[PDB]
């Protein structure tokens, strides 16, 4: 089972906001395909 991304805290920056919609938008399908 794909383990959920954590969310970065503190100094987080637009990039790495992107990138975690982005990797959790591939939890998403990798979910939905398990």
């Amino acid at each position: 089972p794909p383990k959920k991304p954590k969310k970065p805290g503190x100094p987080a920056t637009p990039e790495k906001l992107a990138a975690y919609e982005k990797e959790l938008a591939a939890y998403e399908k990798e979910l939905a395909a398990y």
